[PDB]
C-alpha cells in the first residue's frame, strides 16, 4: 500500500494522546444526531471524569465549540464547509467524508465543489463502498498529516475533491509547496479510510 505513509500519519494524530481514539466514534456518532455536545454528555457515554475527557479534548486544537461551549464540530461539525454530510452536516475536508460514515455506521450523502474548477461534485458513502460517483472520474488531494501542527489548517484545508484526476493534477502542480501533496481517485481514497478505519478499531479498547 503505497498510501500507508498517510495512513500512518493520520493515525498518529491519534494514538499518541491515550484517549484520543476512543473519544472519537461516540463524538462523530452523537455530532451526527446534529446537536451540540456538552463535555458531561460526552463523559458519561465514555464513563470517564470529566478531567480526562477535557485532556483529550485540549489536545485537538481545531474542535469547535459553539456559544455555550458545547462541542459542535470534530471532523463531523454543524456549522457550514465545502463538504455537505447528509445523513444536513458538513465535514472538515474530503477524506473526512469518506472515513465517517463506517465509523458512525450510516450511509451518507456528500457534496462539494471541485476545488480546481468550482463544477459540482456528489457521491453517496456507505460503510462499504461509495455509489452513485458523479463525475465518475472524481478525485482528491492527500497531503501528509504535519504532527503537532493544527490539522484543520496542516492537512484538512488541502483535502479536496475534484472534477477529474487530470484537473486534480494540473491544480497540484501550481501548488508544490505542500507536504506529500498526492492526487489520486476518489475510490483510491475510500480505501485510505478504509484502512485507516480498520487500524484504528483495533487500537480502540
Amino acid at each position: 500500500m503505497k498510501l500507508a505513509p498517510y495512513i500512518l500519519e493520520l493515525l498518529t494524530s491519534v494514538n499518541r494522546t491515550n484517549g484520543t481514539a476512543d473519544l472519537l466514534v461516540p463524538l462523530l456518532r452523537e455530532l451526527a444526531k446534529g446537536r451540540p455536545v456538552s463535555r458531561t454528555t460526552l463523559a458519561g457515554i465514555l464513563d470517564w471524569p470529566a478531567e480526562r475527557v477535557a485532556a483529550v479534548l485540549e489536545q485537538a486544537t481545531s474542535t469547535e465549540y459553539d456559544k455555550d461551549g458545547n462541542i459542535i464540530g470534530y471532523g463531523l461539525t454543524l456549522r457550514e464547509t465545502s463538504y455537505v454530510f447528509e445523513i444536513r452536516l458538513y465535514a472538515w475536508c474530503a477524506l473526512d467524508t469518506l472515513i465517517f460514515p463506517a465509523l458512525i455506521g450510516r450511509t451518507a450523502r456528500v457534496s462539494s465543489h471541485c476545488a480546481a474548477t468550482g463544477a459540482p461534485v456528489s457521491l453517496t458513502v456507505s460503510p462499504s463502498e461509495i455509489q452513485a460517483v458523479e463525475p465518475a472520474g472524481m478525485a482528491v488531494s492527500l497531503v501528509l498529516p504535519q504532527e503537532a501542527a493544527d490539522v484543520r489548517q496542516s492537512f484538512c484545508s488541502h483535502v479536496h475533491f475534484f472534477a477529474s484526476v487530470p484537473t486534480a493534477e494540473d491544480w497540484a502542480s501550481k501548488h508544490q509547496g505542500l507536504e506529500g501533496l498526492a492526487i489520486v481517485s476518489v475510490h483510491e481514497a475510500f480505501g485510505l479510510g478504509q484502512e485507516f478505519n480498520r487500524h484504528l478499531l483495533q487500537t480502540m479498547s
